[PDB]
């Protein structure tokens, strides 16, 4: 079958096959549509077909599809499974495994990337100190003084499932949230909860507004530990405005490598719980969403005031342009201090770039209108115009519970 | 088979069963979602009827009736000799306003139960069509003290004897491709501006010349009426603080009126029922003055404010998009034209999803259409899940009508 889209600003029409290769379930059926909803151990049986169609995919990528090679590498997979009820990967097929899934991920924007990643092998790691480690190298590395580097590292994969490897940060850099007696919040609220579990587990809260939190590390199932990352591997960057000079004493700032530590990673049927990755940021992660959502910093107001806008009438468009002014000093923040960022014009052109190219490459680009959208100024980027089909391909990544919800204690 | 959806910011939780009700399909599979896409007999006629009647004779409290019975069997014998049937005042009224309620991609609902039907059943001649829609023009329009209204013509027969208004619009911006290969006006009426002319219209050839109607009774022929220009109100546009914006020449027309789509109830076709509410702001700032494909004025903008346009990282385009729809607001508001911003629009929405979840079991909506084209996140709808579904009675697209109308 044969399925189109078109771009309602160009007239371009795309040819989509790939969506013929999908696995897994949308959510939707042809009685509802899910588009918009946020979050909708294997047996021997379930794992031979699933590792014999990823070598498969990796084996024609090679082209050394039904090579001996490949002979050879399906045969000794079976018997390693029937004998161990689990397999591993060559590096070659990790690194590609790895890649794949950021390809395959349909609400990233940025996969124009999707070739150029770092990939660190820590399946050797066997204790959060290892963890730690091989983290701090992550952070290092993936940071390089603020010409920032695409980079993922991968702890052991899940084999009974209690024995996981887990980092119990949502991303590795974060700040702290409290919540005040008078129901107020000091810091990042939507980080409240991590931060209290830090707290009781042993972590010394300066409480401030903007306090990195330290690392909880869980390896091979064991209760989690606390590591605090060397603050000179945190690179960050105070928040001014091109020509408001009252902004800067809004005392505003944010981390520059963004770097999320709490998705699960799908290769071949194995599960990889705690694989961290980052990229670089795009300016309205921080400007809109962090900075103005009512539920976080939410700041337009403050800022709004600095700048005497009408605030009577929400038809004066305060909050608009309180939100445009921020976002310009997001970007002029990081630029001016040669941290890695891109303003959401330029992603979205590079999207729609590398969509096309992918349809002519591959047959296709799974991606989700929802999420590729920017949260400011959606239609005057190319995106908001371009119709695309959302569905799921393997490597993947997933989402996973909490570990809070689920770990088994040993105390 | 019950469904919930979260507002991400608020963490209300609500419950949805009215999807449940739903009939018609989605174009989603398992496999694929198509959330972002665009565009999607006598024994099929009674069931139709039925669902209708049930869902009508439940809302006024007479389901299982003496009433209800006899009605049901009275439209099964016209069906059954007539192979159509025709629907009550009552129930005509009804079924538009609910096919406005169902609207999932109409962030304007709240306002559904004070629609102006007006039945125009008896109408045989475009003369008589133009009179009616002038009619609807003048009460919607009401001074600038805007009232939605919809005026349904008759229903499809044997599909030779369609009433249609060919424009998209009942008021619409002509649209003129110069010699530079350049446009002059509205870019996205090319097109339909060529078939008034080759239908013998004289264009003033300007920037903002209002279309004329073109309009086909009983399959024949369409015609072309000018709107009397005093039924046509129109608003200049002014900044509040750029007092060279006044000079870029820009104007908009108060009353937005859609004319060409397909509405169903009970199984029956309306295939003319132009409708008409009140405009949201970004509608025109934002796509009709800023989008690329149609009047694309954003570096005219930018220019005059003398904006750093080097580079895409200063926001240029972003800041004079805010400021092109702050005079929208501004000048329908200072001239007294009924006008909403996005941030009081999704604001109701979100008031009336709450309330069409305890009233009704769910709110069909498609996040794709409701979240405004500028500031997103900044609105309460961003942060909230929405199931999409399709309930009937519905309004549909339909072809247009150059492509099939036989001369
Ligand atoms: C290098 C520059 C990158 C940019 C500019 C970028 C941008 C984004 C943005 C804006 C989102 C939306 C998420 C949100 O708004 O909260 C997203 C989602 C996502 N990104 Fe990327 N990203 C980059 C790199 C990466 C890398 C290196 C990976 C993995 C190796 C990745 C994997 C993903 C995945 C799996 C999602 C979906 C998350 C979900 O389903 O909730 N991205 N990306
Ligand atoms: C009274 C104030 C109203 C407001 C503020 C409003 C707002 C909107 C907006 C912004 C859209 C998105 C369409 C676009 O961006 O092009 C929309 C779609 C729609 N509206 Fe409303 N509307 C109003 C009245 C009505 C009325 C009176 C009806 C019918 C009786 C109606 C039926 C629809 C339908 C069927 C769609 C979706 C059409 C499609 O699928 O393309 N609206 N509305
Ligand atoms: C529910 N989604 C928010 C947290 N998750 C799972 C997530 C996953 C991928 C990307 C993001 C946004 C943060 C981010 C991460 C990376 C690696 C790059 C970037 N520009 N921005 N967030
Ligand atoms: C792609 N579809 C756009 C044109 N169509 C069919 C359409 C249908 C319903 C509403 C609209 C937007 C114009 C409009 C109409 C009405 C009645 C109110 C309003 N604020 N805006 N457009
Ligand atoms: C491709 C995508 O479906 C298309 O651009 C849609 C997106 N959302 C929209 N939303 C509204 N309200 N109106 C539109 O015309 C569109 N266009
Ligand atoms: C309910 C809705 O799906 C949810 O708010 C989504 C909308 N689109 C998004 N898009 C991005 N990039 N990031 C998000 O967190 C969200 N949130
Ligand atoms: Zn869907």
């Amino acid at each position: 079958r044969f399925l189109k889209v078109k771009n309602w600003e160009t007239d371009v029409v795309l040819t989509d096959t790939l969506h013929l290769k999908s696995t897994l379930e949308t959510g939707c059926t042809e009685h509802i549509c899910m588009g918009s909803i946020m979050l909708p151990v294997r047996t021997k049986d379930q794992l031979f077909p699933l590792a014999k169609e990823f070598l498969d995919q990796y084996y024609s990528s090679i082209k050394r599809f039904g090579s001996k090679a490949h002979m050879d590498r399906l045969e000794e997979v079976n018997k390693e499974i029937e004998s161990t009820s689990t397999y591993q990967l060559k590096d070659t097929e990790l690194i590609y495994g790895a890649k794949h899934a950021w390809r395959n991920a349909s609400r990233c924007v940025g996969r124009i990337q999707w070739s150029k990643l770092q990939v660190f092998d820590a399946r050797d790691c066997t204790t959060a100190h290892g963890m730690f480690n091989y983290i701090c190298n992550h952070v290092k590395y993936a940071t390089n003084k603020g010409n920032l580097r695409s980079a993922i590292t991968i702890f052991p994969q899940r084999t009974d499932g209690k024995h996981d490897f887990r980092v119990w940060n949502s991303q590795l850099i974060r700040y702290a949230g409290y919540k005040q007696p008078d129901g107020s919040t000091l810091g990042d609220p939507a980080n409240v909860q991590f931060t209290e579990i830090c707290i009781q587990q042993g972590w010394k809260a300066p409480r401030g507004r903007f306090d990195v939190l330290p690392l909880l590390l869980q390896a091979n199932g064991n209760d989690p530990e606390l590591f605090q990352i060397p603050p000179e591997l945190v690179l960050e960057v105070p928040i001014r405005h091109p020509k408001f000079d009252w902004f800067k004493d809004l005392g505003l700032k944010w981390y520059g490598l963004p770097a999320v530590s709490n998705m699960l990673l799908e290769i071949g049927g194995l599960e990889f719980s705690a694989c961290p990755f980052s990229g670089w940021y795009m300016g309205t992660e921080i400007g809109v969403r962090d900075y103005c959502d009512n539920s976080r910093y939410n700041i337009l107001e403050e800022v709004a005031k600095k700048m005497d806008l009408d605030m009577r009438k929400t038809s004066s468009l305060w909050k608009d342009q309180a939100l445009v002014e921020i976002n310009i000093a997001v970007l002029y923040s990081f630029q001016s201090d040669k941290v890695t960022i891109v303003d959401h014009h330029s992603a979205t052109e590079s999207f729609i770039k590398h969509m096309e190219n992918e349809y002519r490459c591959r047959g296709g680009c799974p991606a989700d209108w929802v999420w590729i959208v920017p949260p400011m100024s959606g239609s005057i980027t190319p995106v908001f115009h371009q119709e695309m089909l959302n569905y799921r391909l393997t490597p993947s990544f997933e989402y996973q519970p909490d570990p809070w919800n689920t770990h088994v204690w040993k105390g």
